């Protein structure tokens, strides 16, 4: 079974040298990744328990890039049947298919292994930001003149029915207020709010739904985007994905997501508490069903007792009140618009927010690096927030990730230079997630895997 | 003036360019004795989407609701006093409810305010004029409207199946028209919504076609984006059949049986021997018996020739939709061949028997000629009335009062048809199709 | 001989069988000649001939039938003018006007002649609205921007150019144009406004041509009009003009312009309309100064310096004309917001019944007019205009000339000074060569 | 106020911060005079001044600044012509052309010169030129995806009489009545009349997608304001790329009388249409004018037939004084163009498969040694002789009428052309016939032919 797909929504106006480039990249060591992402996209919304095994059902699927005088076509070999309706590919899959071609072959292929974009220095913090903007602009995701209304939703890939219901309700309440949704693109909390918002949009006869799925190559290669997504963007790596979330967001909503939730909040506080960002407007709301109350309590307790009472100027917790979450998002859009007008910033992309270069770069949780963290109350709060994220991420990896356990077994616990008040707060928070089964440790009791010294 | 929740709504989707004489009429009608009907239909619309069971959720909880027509130089506004709170988002009415509110004003107040309705030519002209008034007949649109009939009370198995058919229909960019109620009248619209989104189809038309005795006690489902209320069931049925390019029938009760008999009554009329109107009866695998029974009852009373006009498809949602889509070019060509319009099937002949409004009085119920010696169309017309009266006696204020004053309808006829019809209804009652869950149904008919 | 079939465009595209039956019978009636002549005139739009009568005279073998096809209507054209077709396809502009004739001549005009009382003032106004609504000419929500332009159908190159400049300046400000739809001043503002729209990337050009069955049956609409509306008589056309306008610009138009100005002043000086916002500007090139001065001198002296509350004269300043119009649009929007009125159709303007009715200058009608400075000012104007139709007809129109020669002078009953101003005006127009013949047909 | 700020319209509205910095930098370079003069020519569009060089001198105190904002760019105009403004606001059409000037003068120059450090040594320069031309058109948003062919290119004199002007306008009206769009060199004269008529015809057909493309180059527009009908201004980097762009976006070409340059124009097209690689291409070419041009075209027709062969008439058609027929032929050709692009899989909006010889993308300096290395012999491949005859014409003419040419002829003598005698005779008969039609005017009164066989 072989079918030729023409472009839709992207990759529809290429030069002959660009197509030449695309064909070369498709024949590179990148093919496997390109093929797995394109397979992921074609399996979107195919109901399945385990998605890793679903893709392992189409091992005879392949994809070639076809050259034509006018540009590019896609050749699908043994594609999933469910992606076709009386022989024609379903339009939504077709557009996501060409977003994968765009972001994996055209962008990622000129970045991975060697940077071929002329004069791009990926070690340069301004270049990075301009790249993230170029990717989003290339994806046609930044509209000229559009008044702000994009709400980014973060939260667990794997969540229970209560949480999925509540998140769906928030999205429905955002939908009834004509707000748009951007998420990480996968299942769980990344899907429920879009599903809700789609119902809301229909009720308000709102015809410009933007459901933005912002992912990255390692993830989309194994996880089909959820079926609500109608604007797929694959950023080159997780640091750039996070910067993209921040810069397109007009508001951020965090649902529960395990330990990662606290890492996300610390990243945001590290940005939002930088004195350079004291005049930015970016509403941040943490919200769950009534059963997540103690989950957000320990989190909020850890933030205040390490970063201070001022931390609460920047985030607000709301338990089981979907309508009030959306109501507050909706009310803040006009303030975000004024804030953008105030600095002459763009409505669709927040240029003026300062994201420190360390927040753009990866962090290796080695014993050396773990050691260099200055976890002391006398540090600038935005630096301490940042270092706290690094340390929390390292302690948890040392418990749950095999590359982290490997480091601990080989070299013993991490040596942490920190105030023991701060480090106690951390053990409370870690203990909290273990007790609440939000953190599931291999084996039994919670392992410190760290020690407070030099 | 007591403390009350108040809002003014401007016209949306209709009633936005009125003359001052027209507005004057609206205000007069709105204060006439039609007010209760107008007020109950407006309340039902404002309860679209809530999950409680109707009647007990309607007038009961909103006794303090009222609605006034407001006059302005430019036109009309609606004033809502104590409307249901969930109809509003931060104080502003949800747009789909708003459009439905003004369809109610258009069809209850404006369409009556201007209303020989005994002449078949005038009935059809009236049905056309209402449809056109509602902006429901698109000039140029190629055929793609599918009418779906089915039970208001169905199980999850049946609901999910009809959703699947709906999705398969929306994946083929077909539009849906239903009776606008819950159950099988909602599930295919839910599915088609998902399919239209998957295809980036931007012209979803979800037509909800009801009538005032029904809408007054059954809110429209939340998918309906084009509410139309015809003046009676007869005109509801004629509208359904004039705008359909294909019809799909899911398992239902008497309302769906009334629609089937009505339809066979038109399709077996020799005057329509050359009409193209694909008709598919479908359900999940668990409904194989339902359709066995229903097909036997049709063949017994109307003859094996009835099967020229429908096809039963059990548990195959993709194949139902594929056949519907495959027929749209045949419908277009048939319209071209007979000089007809694409949006409104003028060629179909609907006999007076099936057009003349039927009052479900005990007198008229006892007088139906349900005997095997009538011509096929005639018998179909009379079975249509028999089911129509059972609907009224179950769900309508006129018929419910008629039952609680004179007892159950007595239906007589050929004992062989009567047995078939008695067992069919015991199936509907057994299968929980007569009424929604909560309290055992009490038959308003007595078959002898 | 040469036969083509035309599908509907912009109207009459969604008809009931009863309606199509009706159209076919009406086309078969003694109406058919008017229906045929208006259709022929539409099809001759934008032709390059000097006489409209000699042009429409060479199409003797042209005819038109109403067909039923696909349950709607098609127009059968027999021997139509070839200039109306491109490679066999009718030009869309002409096509839409053609079905506008069908709409307003056969479907409206044919059918008015149920509970409709054409003598009832409120019915008249609701009819005009209905005809406009039916022509899809009243947009919901649309911010005011429609400027009505009045002026002579026959004007010199200098007046045409000026009116084109006013049109350009109006279009550069994104204002739309409604004229009586013929040539001359009814055409130049539209020509100019289209150029200005283009420079502003303005895409929603509305050029409404509002006419009446006797006019268009002999005068092809100009090629700029893109919304043709045929009102049933001159009185309903005048009301239509007033009710859709957001401002009005009057160009030179001979002595008719005096009737025009009196009509509007009869409406604007009516105390009932004291809070109405309707900018009125009179304007022409430098050569029109004397003409507008004598006009202004007649108005102030018969109706008082108060009449100047309701108009402004601007000589040879196109930008300033359009500038004022543009600046008024928000005041009109606010005025409608405040009375709860429609933006597209001014319901609250009071038009006195007598102004919705015709007037035959019979000596008896002439003599019932009360031309006294004692009359209410709104009434004196309505009668002053009526006395103008008569005196001028009884100087230039044969039926009125023969009436003065075969029945006496019109023998009016008016103040001496009122009448004297009238001769001043007519003598002024006669002396300026604006009105070409002066015999005062009155008596006092 | 004497100073006003303009926001982007129609282009230049979604810029990165690195792009804006590069714009500000280019604007401060020795490009500024060129950028300023083009911006001023644009604001003067539609001025009723005879000499458009005198008109651009009365603005000695005009200047323009590129303004940086967080979100993008604005233009700062200093003493702009007041006619470009309505009640203080720039007329939208001038505003869009103003940012087309910024796009093609500053940004396209800047995108040039941001190349790779390791360029592909196997890439023909001709392939780059063609792909660059495409890139410029794509960047101007000038190539629509999926649009059916309907672009007619019109060439002809910038200075023409009443009678020629009205004819070109009727041709335009007839084109528009058939819903064809117009592209010209955007000056006045025959470059304006066809758009004027086309607009009228568009209004009569309720065609609301008018595309009036003016394709120019920075030397022309710096001196000559664009005509007021143009609604898509494109400025190609030089005259050769402007010629290639004309050929590549055209679906048909109409040539009006234009003095003796018209002969150059026709030889350019013949050099392409008669190339053997283009034998299957579909590109209707029509020469047309009023009755009074029949001799002008009969002269051109005889030179082509007698130097390139009667077969040259397989590629153009002459039509005198039938405007409806011209338009009728083009309209009928449009579906043949569509089918031709569909057959090859070429783009509807850009003709990639047409072969344009590399010599035709390169400029020609009419030096004596260059004039001598032209091989004007009939045993030359026809497409090459067409090209060399074209180089020969520009040189001989420039020698007879252009200052720098007449001066070089006086210093180093007459041009020493090696070529067949009959050919040079046919060339002479053309130049004579033009001067004798007064279609060609040479300093003095005696046409003294400035060449000499060898
Ligand atoms: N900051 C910002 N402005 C944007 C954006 N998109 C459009 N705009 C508009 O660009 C205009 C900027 O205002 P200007 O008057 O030209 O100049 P400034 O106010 O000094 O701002 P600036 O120096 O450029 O940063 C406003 O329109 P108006 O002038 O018509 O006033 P309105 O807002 O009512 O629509 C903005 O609405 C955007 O993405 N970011
Ligand atoms: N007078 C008038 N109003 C019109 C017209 N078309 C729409 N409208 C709108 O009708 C709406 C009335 O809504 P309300 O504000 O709730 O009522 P009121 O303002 O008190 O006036 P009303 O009682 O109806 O006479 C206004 O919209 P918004 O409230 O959202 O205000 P906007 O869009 O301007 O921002 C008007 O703008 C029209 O042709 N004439
Ligand atoms: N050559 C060309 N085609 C274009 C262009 N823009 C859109 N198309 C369409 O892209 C599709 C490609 O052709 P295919 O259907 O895939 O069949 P092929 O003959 O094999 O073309 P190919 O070999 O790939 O070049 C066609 O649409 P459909 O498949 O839907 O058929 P339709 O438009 O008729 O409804 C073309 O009409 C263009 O600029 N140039
Ligand atoms: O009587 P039932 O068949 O159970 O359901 C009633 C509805 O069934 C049909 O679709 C009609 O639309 C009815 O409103
Ligand atoms: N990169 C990233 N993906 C997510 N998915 C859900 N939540 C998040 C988040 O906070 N960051
Ligand atoms: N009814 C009417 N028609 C006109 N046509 C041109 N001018 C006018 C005018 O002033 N009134
Ligand atoms: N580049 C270019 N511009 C023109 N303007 C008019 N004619 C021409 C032509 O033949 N080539």
């Amino acid at each position: 079974a072989i079918t030729h797909i023409s472009p839709l929504g992207s990759m529809d106006m290429l030069s002959q040298l660009e197509v030449d480039m695309l064909k070369r990249t498709a024949s590179s060591d990148l093919y496997q990744l390109f093929r797995n992402c394109s397979l992921a996209v074609l399996n979107s919304g195919s109901l399945t328990d385990n998605s890793k095994e679903l893709l392992s059902r189409f091992e005879n699927f392949d994809i070639n890039v076809l050259r034509r005088e006018r540009g590019v076509k896609l050749e699908l070999i043994n594609p999933p049947e469910e992606a076709f309706v009386d022989g024609r590919i379903i339009r939504a899959l077709q557009a996501n298919l060409f977003a994968v071609l765009r972001d994996i072959l055209f962008v990622y292929g000129q970045i991975h292994n060697t940077v071929r974009f002329p004069n791009l220095n990926l070690d340069n913090s301004v270049h990075i930001t301009n790249l993230v903007f170029s990717i989003l602009r290339n994806a046609r995701a930044l509209h000229v003149g559009e008044a702000p209304n994009m709400v980014v939703c973060w939260g667990g890939h794997s969540i229970n029915e209560n949480e999925y219901l509540y998140a769906r309700r928030v999205g429905n309440q955002l939908g009834l207020r004509e707000l748009n949704i951007c998420t990480g693109c996968g299942p769980g909390a990344m899907e429920a709010p879009m599903k809700g918002a789609a119902v809301g949009h229909a009720q308000q006869r709102y015809k410009d739904s933007r459901f933005i799925g912002m992912t990255e190559p390692s993830i989309i290669a194994a996880e089909p985007p959820n079926p609500l997504v109608n604007e797929l963007i694959i950023m080159p790596d997780i640091e750039k994905r996070l910067e993209a979330f921040v810069r397109i967001a007009h508001g951020i909503i965090i649902f529960p997501g395990g330990v990662g939730t606290a890492e996300e909040l610390l990243y945001l506080l590290g940005i939002l508490m930088n004195p350079a960002n004291k005049d930015q407007v970016l509403p941040l709301i943490l919200t769950g069903p009534k059963e997540s109350a103690d989950y957000f309590r320990v989190l909020d307790e850890f933030v205040v007792h390490t970063l201070g009472e001022n931390a609460r100027r920047h985030y607000r917790i709301i338990i089981d009140d979907a309508a009030e979450v959306a109501r507050q998002m909706k009310k803040s859009m006009p303030l975000v618009k004024e804030n953008r007008r105030d600095t002459g910033d763009a409505y669709s992309f927040n240029w003026s927010m300062r994201i420190a270069p360390d927040l753009q770069m990866p962090f290796e949780p080695s014993h050396e690096n773990m050691a260099n963290l200055k976890l002391y109350p006398d540090q600038p709060v935005e630096v301490l927030a940042a270092d706290l994220r690094r340390a929390f991420s390292g302690i948890v990896a040392g418990n749950v990730k095999e590359v982290g356990i490997r480091a601990i077994e080989e070299f013993g616990p991490y040596k942490i230079n920190g105030d023991k008040e701060i480090m106690r707060r951390m053990d409370d928070l870690l203990q909290g997630f273990v007790a609440q089964h939000r953190m599931k440790l291999p084996g039994s009791a919670y392992i410190p895997c760290y020690e407070i010294c030099t």
